[PDB]
C-alpha cells in the first residue's frame, strides 16, 4: 500500500514554502563552480535521518538554525530505505520536503543520499536498515530528481552511500557492471532535472576510485566520492590517499560526503574510525591542499562518531575541528 510501486499518485511540492534561490552549480571539468564560473568548494555536515530526528523531537528549525551557525554551507540528508518504507514514500516526502526548505531558506545546499550500503547488483546489504532493489532505488530518483527540479538548493544526487562485497560476504559486482547502473541513475535524474549534479562511489564502502577513473561514468555533472576513515589506511597518510582517492580530484571534482573520527574511549566507536585527533587537522589540511568538497559524519548525539554531545548541541572534539574550519572558509 505504503512502498514503491504503489504510488499514492503524491501532491506536487508546493514552492510557495520558498523565498530563496542559492546560485546555481555546475561541473565545470574538475571543480564546481557557480553562474559566473567561480570555483565553490562545500564543506559541511550529514544530519542524522529525517525519520530518527522526527521520533526524537528535534525535527524542527532549532536544529537546522545550529548547523547553520557552524559555518555549515551543505547539508547531507541520509535517506534510509527502510525509513523510506516506514514512512512510506508520501511520509517520507513530507519529512524531506520540510529539511529541504529549512535548508534553502538558511542558505544551505542539500546533498540527496540514497543511504544505502552493499552490493545493489546481487541485493547483498550491511544490514537490513539498508536493503533495497534496483527498481526500489530508481524509483527513488524518479520521485526526488523531478519533485526539486529547478530548486538550486538542492544540487546533489548521491546515487549510493557506500558500495561494498565485502571481501566476498555481499558477493561479486565488476566497477564495469555499476557503472552501468549509475548511468541509468543518472539518465533517470538528468532526464527528469536537466541541472543536476551527480555523486557516484566506488567499492571498499566508497574508498577507492582508482577503477572509476580507469573506466569512468560516461555522463555529463558527476563528481566522485570517496569516505577516508581514519583507519581505512595507515601512515603515510596523504601518499596513500592521493593513491587511493586523492588523485583524481586533478580531473574530476571529488566530493568526500562521509568522514569523521573520535577516541577509543567515545561512544559507539569502532574501526575504521577511531583516532587521536590528529586526523581532523590532516584531513581538512590534505582536501584543502587539493580542493576537495566534505561532508562531516553526523549531526547527532546517538549515532557514531558524534559531532554533538548531547541535545545542548555541544561540540564533540571532531564537531570543534570541522566548525572551525566551515567558519573560517566558508560564508
Amino acid at each position: 500500500t505504503s512502498g514503491w510501486w504503489n504510488a499514492g499518485d503524491v501532491p506536487a511540492f508546493d514552492k510557495r514554502q520558498l523565498s530563496r534561490q542559492l546560485p546555481l552549480i555546475r561541473v565545470d571539468g574538475n571543480r564546481f563552480v557557480d553562474e559566473q564560473g567561480n570555483v565553490q568548494i562545500f564543506r559541511g555536515v550529514s544530519i542524522s535521518d529525517p525519520n530518527k530526528l522526527a521520533k526524537d523531537q528535534h525535527f524542527n528549525k532549532k536544529h537546522f538554525d545550529v548547523i547553520r551557525s557552524w559555518g555549515t554551507n551543505v547539508v547531507r540528508i541520509p535517506v534510509h530505505p527502510s525509513a523510506w518504507r516506514e514512512r512510506g514514500v508520501k511520509g517520507y516526502l513530507e519529512l524531506l520536503d520540510q529539511a529541504i526548505t529549512w535548508n534553502n531558506e538558511l542558505g544551505m545546499y542539500t546533498i540527496i543520499d540514497w543511504h544505502s550500503m552493499g552490493n545493489l547488483k546481487s541485493e547483498m546489504f550491511q544490514n537490513s536498515m539498508y536493503h533495497t532493489s534496483k527498481g526500489e532505488t530508481f524509483d527513488f530518483w524518479r520521485r526526488v530528481s523531478e519533485r526539486y527540479n529547478g530548486i538550486n538548493s538542492v544540487a546533489f544526487y548521491e546515487i549510493f552511500n557506500e558500495p561494498t562485497v565485502f571481501s566476498g560476504r555481499l558477493g561479486i559486482v565488476s566497477w564495469a557492471e555499476w557503472k552501468a547502473i549509475n548511468e541509468e541513475a543518472i539518465t533517470i535524474i538528468q532526464a527528469h532535472n536537466p541541472n543536476a549534479i551527480s555523486l557516484v562511489a566506488g567499492f571498499n564502502w566508497a574508498y577507492d576510485l582508482r577503477e572509476a577513473a580507469a573506466n569512468p561514468i560516461e555522463r555529463n555533472n558527476v563528481a566522485y566520492v570517496s569516505h577516508p576513515y581514519p583507519q581505512k589506511v595507515g601512515a603515510p597518510y596523504q601518499a596513500n590517499w592521493e593513491r587511493d582517492f586523492g588523485f583524481m580530484a586533478d580531473k574530476y571534482p571529488v566530493f568526500a560526503t562521509e568522514i569523521g573520527y573520535q577516541l577509543a574511549s567515545d561512544k559507539g566507536a569502532h574501526i575504521p574510525v577511531i583516532d587521536d585527533g590528529s586526523y581532523g587537522p590532516r584531513i581538512t589540511d590534505y582536501f584543502a591542499k587539493k580542493g576537495i568538497s566534505w561532508v562531516a559524519w553526523v549531526f547527532d548525539p546517538d549515532w557514531s562518531p558524534q559531532m554533538i554531545k548531547s541535545w545542548d548541541y555541544e561540540p564533540t572534539m571532531q564537531g570543534e575541528h570541522f566548525r572551525k574550519v566551515m567558519l573560517k572558509e566558508n560564508k
